[PDB]
């Protein structure tokens, strides 16, 4: 029943998600809002903890409170670089407990400190409930992906989270690899298969390269930026929005806090309809000082907006082929995941670069890892009986 079921789970910066592999099928599980993926979001308020969704839509009045993140910082040490460089960005409190990095929250009124395992741990809970809510019994074995270059530290503390938060963890696998499971890249049989997994997310981009030599992965190169994603993109419709605002009315709306969230918001939106349209239109009812927003935008200026932005996400590519010692043609494969390929200029980029190649794009790039997980999590119980 429970004992026989697994569930995968793709923990990740931005966005969480949760599959189940039953009945010859991976179901991508949806939460009590309806959307496949879950914000890996927690706030903590004057009466309760959010997390997911919830957290996400109070974010504006809450920004102390509100974390996000925890991804870049589990598993690392207080005095680490990288820890140092982005506690400059977030909203909420960074503390040091004997070398190790803290949150520091109000919550119900009073000061709490939470390690990045134990926040992580309350986003897997909640995409733990999401499983139990659509089977309709509990589950807790659980195979829990990150990314192919997290270390041995980074890999225990991802298992403790898991451990926290009731999950049997079945295995802890490499995110490029549970993209390669999601489409079957380890059963074509013989021969030492190259497969390049292209992963622009919400706020990271990673290129990864993998050869897969009779059902054995073997990473052979990583490479990508910590700090280029889809957020990245709404930015620069943003910005375009504030300088239209500027022409239109003679007023810079920057400064307004709320004003510059509602557009945020909104562009991004926009940036998501841009996918699969030619335009797209913004509506936004009195944005500053009474004045609506009502205006729209084409696919072409937003590929201009962004085209330096694009065209960076091709030197990793490039750097991980040398890193890998492969030429392109050596190449297999070709995976996308994260929401971000879904836009048609990058994979026109990506396309054009590897030769007019196809690309693997038939799974939801936001579902890919945890489909392959789920998969994984299936295998792995069957042979624990
Ligand atoms: N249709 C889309 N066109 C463009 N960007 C998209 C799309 N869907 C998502 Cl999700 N994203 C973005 O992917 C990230 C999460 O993986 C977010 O930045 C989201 O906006």
């Amino acid at each position: 029943m429970a004992k026989a079921a697994a569930i995968g789970i793709d923990l990740g910066t931005t966005y969480s998600c949760v599959g189940v592999f039953q009945h010859g099928k991976v179901e991508i599980i949806a939460n009590d809002q309806g959307n496949r993926t879950t914000p890996s979001y927690v706030a903590f308020t004057d009466t309760e903890r959010l997390i997911g969704d919830a957290a996400k839509n109070q974010v504006a009045l809450n920004p102390q409170n509100t974390v996000f993140d925890a991804k870049r910082l589990i598993g690392r040490k207080f005095g680490d670089p990288v820890v140092q460089s982005d506690m400059k960005h977030w909203p909420f409190q960074v503390i040091n407990d004997g070398d190790k990095p803290k949150v520091q929250v109000s919550y119900k009124g009073e000061t709490k400190a939470f390690y990045p395992e134990e926040i992580s741990s309350m986003v897997l809970t909640k995409m733990k409930e999401i499983a139990e809510a659509y089977l309709g019994y509990p589950v807790t074995n659980a195979v829990i992906t990150v990314p192919a270059y997290f270390n041995d530290s980074q890999r225990q503390a991802t298992k403790d989270a898991g451990v926290i938060a009731g999950l049997n963890v079945l295995r802890i696998i490499n995110e490029p690899t549970a993209a390669a499971i999601a489409y079957g890249l380890d059963r074509t049989g013989k021969g030492e298969r190259n497969v390049l997994i292209f992963d622009l997310g919400g706020g990271t981009f990673d290129v990864s390269i993998l050869t897969i030599d009779d059902g054995i992965f073997e990473v052979k190169a990583t490479a990508g930026d910590t700090h280029l994603g889809g957020e990245d993109f709404d930015n620069r419709l943003v910005n375009h929005f504030v300088e239209e605002f500027k022409r239109k009315h003679k007023k810079d709306i920057s400064q307004n806090k709320r004003a510059v969230r509602r557009l945020r918001t909104a562009c991004e939106r926009a940036k998501r309809t841009l996918s699969s349209s030619t335009q797209a239109s913004l509506e936004i009812d009195s944005l500053f000082e009474g004045i609506d927003f009502y205006t729209s935008i084409t696919r072409a200026r937003f590929e201009e907006l962004c085209s330096d932005l694009f065209r960076s996400t091709l030197e990793p590519v490039e750097k991980a082929l040398r890193d890998a010692k492969l030429d392109k043609a050596q190449i297999h494969d070709l995976v996308l995941v994260g929401g971000s390929t879904r836009i048609p200029k990058v994979q026109k980029l990506l396309q054009d670069f590897f030769n007019g190649r196809d690309l693997n794009k038939s799974i939801n790039p936001d579902e890919a890892v945890a489909y392959g997980a789920a998969v994984q999590a299936a295998i792995l119980i069957k042979s624990t009986r």
